[PDB]
């Protein structure tokens, strides 16, 4: 019965990944020996080649990323053979170290042991690798709101500082241990950009920063049925998720009316579009930022711009595009990219990232 | 098979309406009447309430509309009983001049007699009743492209003056007639608004306008069965339609780059964001000019604001409500708006209005 949907899973996945990588001939001799060892074993083991471009594939899939433009260069680090927290940990210190490039970030997935069955070999709980802490301590608010229910399970554990930009550790628990254990980042390896304004001197009295790589950490790969719960990924920011949400939103940083007064416009009537005028000036301020450190970013403009050359890719390829209009467009000025003035097919194709429930409350 | 149609949308049309206007009780009796004259006359006349509530209802459901908030206000102009090319002419000049109101806005439909059965009595082949013209000669493009069809179509008809701001005049057909006539517009019922900056006073240089009053004429009213195919209706402009798309899209005015000049930043490089903030000083301009001149307006916040008790209004009365996302959220800083972090059902509920095709190539 489980067996089942995992041998469907795997015809699918392999027919199609060797049909993309030239090896059509050697599908058949593949599939025989999978299907022994479901038999066998209950689940399969895929090649590094298989794992390789079945994580592509998923990138390119992903119907809500604008990045998608660059699935084939996807750095892919097979980590399936880890069996410690030591191992784990260090893996993951490497994602850092190696994604983040010393500023030119490297798109890299690293991929632990996949889901046995059902059972998690690493089950990791940070969202990203690199967060802040977020506090909330009798209508004092801290730090990022995002992050206050991790921040309380980390807290049970024994682990902040309080300020509204510490780094939450590495937390992640092991099969068999009751617990998770924790691992405080090593400040040499995270890069950090203050955000200044590339024309106004005052900018810097917010005293604002964002880490240089989203690496998210709590999504499941999966690839011809099987579970890669462990799977941390990154890209490089686009400007807005910063700009138009981090730091902007009215539940995460909730940063515009401070823009607002430091850019030195009134914040007082809708009609003045100050919220509008403030989002453009932090935005720009974080583009300019990230720039001037050295740290790559991209913003929504040179995005959709990419986005419609794999739009074209798939085309010419042959591949049905699908995508989630209401996630590619950009929170800032949308109708000004051509993602706004079409439609997508939101169709769900495998391989792919997906949602899995969090395990701390 | 027709009748039948129409009887089941009687059915649930007068029971609900009726309900909403507390008259339950009289629901037996007028759909009996209604059921006698389908079976009499193939079809049913509507009462003077049922069509305003209809008209009000159709609004409420109108699931791309933020401004919603406003339904039960609807000035409904019952005008049934036109019957010839100079009474139609009138009644849209009438809409025109009571809908503007020397600028005081009234959210004003005015309803002609329905389609019999398919055939439609008068058919308004404007979008809106007053609305720039187009043009396309070799490369030469002037006025907004959005109206060369129309626009070429009326000057088949025997009717520009090739301004980027010439007045299409109306034009509709009348059952019985191969061609439509045209009416030129007379200019003392039509307001428009010269753009200009709070600040810049260069902005001035663009030498843009806009009209007052978006009176659009071409969906069809659909309530209870009855088919009211030229039902044109008003409300005012939410800044954003002016100046995030009508000025502002490559496809009709694409004046951003030009924005950005006489605003001062240059229009190089996409990391600068010109776009967006030209894009922000084009919608502050267009709610300043529509302010200054006395001609309603409705900014994109204060809009989602008073969407946002729509949506409070509909649970207290115990009503679903239904939206369109992709419709609601406004071009400029959606996710600053409530409706950009919720989601909504898309149902289609009638009364409605709905799009039908255009009688022009
Ligand atoms: C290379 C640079 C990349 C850029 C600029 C980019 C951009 C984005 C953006 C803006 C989002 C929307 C998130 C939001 O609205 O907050 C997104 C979603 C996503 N991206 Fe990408 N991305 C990139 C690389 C990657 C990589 C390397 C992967 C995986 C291998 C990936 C997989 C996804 C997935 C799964 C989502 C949806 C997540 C969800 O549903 O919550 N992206 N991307
Ligand atoms: C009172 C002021 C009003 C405001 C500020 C307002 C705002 C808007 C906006 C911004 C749109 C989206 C159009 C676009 O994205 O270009 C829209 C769509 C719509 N509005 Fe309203 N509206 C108002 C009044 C009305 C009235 C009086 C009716 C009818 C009685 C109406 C029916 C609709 C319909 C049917 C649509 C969708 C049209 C389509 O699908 O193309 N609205 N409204
Ligand atoms: N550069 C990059 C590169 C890769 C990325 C991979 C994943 C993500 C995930 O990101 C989010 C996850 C959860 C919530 C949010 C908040 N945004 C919601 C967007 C939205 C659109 C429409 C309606 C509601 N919400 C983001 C980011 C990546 N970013
Ligand atoms: N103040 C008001 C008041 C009432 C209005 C009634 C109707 C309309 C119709 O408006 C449009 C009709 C056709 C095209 C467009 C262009 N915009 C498209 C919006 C969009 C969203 C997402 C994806 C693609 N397109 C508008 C306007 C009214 N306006
Ligand atoms: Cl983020
Ligand atoms: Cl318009």
């Amino acid at each position: 019965e489980e067996k089942e949907i995992l041998w469907n899973e795997a015809k699918a996945f392999i027919a199609a990944c060797y049909q993309e990588l030239g090896k059509a001939a050697e599908v058949k001799d593949r599939l025989a020996d999978i299907k022994s060892e479901i038999d066998l074993t209950g689940s399969y083991v895929h090649t590094k080649e298989e794992l390789e471009h079945g994580a592509k594939m998923a990138w390119r899939n992903s119907n809500r990323c604008i990045g998608r433009l660059f699935w084939n260069s996807l750095n892919v680090i097979d980590r399936r053979d880890v069996r410690t927290k030591e191992e784990v940990r260090d893996a993951l210190f490497h994602h850092i170290e190696t994604a983040t490039n010393n500023g030119k970030i490297r798109p890299t997935i690293t991929i632990f042991p996949p889901e046995e069955k059902g059972e998690k070999q690493v089950e990791i709980w940070n969202h990203q690798l690199i967060r802040y802490a977020g506090y909330e301590s009798d209508g004092e608010r801290i730090g990022d709101p995002a992050s206050c229910s991790l921040t309380a399970a980390c807290e049970e554990l024994g682990w902040g500082e309080r300020t509204d930009f510490d780094l939450l550790p590495l937390i992640f628990r092991m099969k068999g241990d009751e617990q998770p254990v924790w691992y405080e980042l090593p400040r040499s390896l995270v890069i950090e950009v203050p955000i200044t304004h590339p024309d106004i001197e005052a900018f810097s009295d917010l005293e604002l920063k964002w880490y240089g790589v989203p690496i998210i950490s709590d999504m499941k790969l999966e690839v011809g049925g099987i579970h890669y719960n462990a799977a941390p990924f990154n890209g490089w920011y686009m400007g807005t998720e910063i700009g138009a949400r981090n730091l902007a939103d009215e539940k995460r940083y909730d940063k515009l009316k401070k823009v607002a007064s430091v850019i030195g416009i009134a914040a007082d009537y809708n009609t003045d579009l100050w919220k509008d005028q403030a989002l453009v000036e932090l935005n720009k301020a974080v583009l300019h930022s990230y720039k001037k450190q050295g740290v790559s970013i991209v913003d929504h403009h040179t995005a959709a711009s990419q986005f419609k050359r794999f739009e074209e890719q798939a085309e010419e390829a042959g591949r049905k595009l699908t995508g989630d209009w209401t996630w590619l467009i950009p929170p800032i000025s949308p109708a000004a990219t051509h993602i706004f003035h079409r439609s997508y097919d939101n169709s769900i194709v495998k391989p792919n990232y997906f949602y899995q429930d969090k395990p701390y409350e």
